[PDB]
């Protein structure tokens, strides 16, 4: 059940800290689990990404934009991870074999602490097959 | 503070599944945290511990004990992370710069979930100086 993945896991507390909205989606753009407060992601928003993914660099001149949410582009991992900011808070996209993980801090949350959450679930997805 | 860690973060489940016991541990020996049933370092456990870490495989034919319990070493990563075998059950020892960071599994969990746990906030802590 990805469910408790995004509810057991992502949601798990670092230093008295949690996310804000976890979710799992596929690359072609279907949501597996998400959390109560992540949001509906607009047009070509998954797709977009996965050509960052791709062909990397290509997501920051326009911007980050997740549910329509412009998030500042950050320094990534090609075709692993991508990364954010806005103000205190940003997400981290992890990808897998076949998936996303997606995940979004803000303050008090550190950004390494929302990539520690995020980044290694997905590496583990990444070896379960997914 | 370190006993959040262990009993919240180490012992957060993963497929339904959390650790039997985890430490954070001085590299003297000093421990930060550990969880309830986690056993008692005994005599030259610790420090045989820090030599497969700095001359790797001086362990493994000795075994490897953690409360004089038998572990098998199996194969890990260099200087970095000792992992240890018994039955349907087994340890990991992610070695941060001055710490140790320790979770022992039974079965229903699995090898890699543990592991993965447990190196997660490994290298998180090596990023935070410890």
């Amino acid at each position: 059940s990805w469910q408790a993945y995004v509810d057991d896991h992502l949601m798990c507390e670092i230093e008295g800290n949690h996310l804000s909205a976890a979710a799992i989606i596929g690359q072609d753009g279907s949501v597996w689990a998400q959390s109560a407060n992540f949001p509906q992601f607009k047009s070509e928003e998954i797709t977009g990404i996965m050509s960052d993914f791709h062909e990397p660099g290509t997501l920051a001149p326009t911007g980050l934009y997740i549910g329509g949410t412009k998030y500042m582009v950050i320094q990534g991992e090609p075709g692993a991870v991508i990364r954010g900011k806005k103000g205190p808070g940003g997400v981290t996209v992890k990808k897998t074999n076949q998936a996303l993980i997606i995940g979004i801090y803000d303050e008090p949350m550190t950004p390494g602490q929302c990539n520690m959450i995020v980044e290694r679930l997905g590496d583990y997805l990444i070896d379960q097959g997914y």
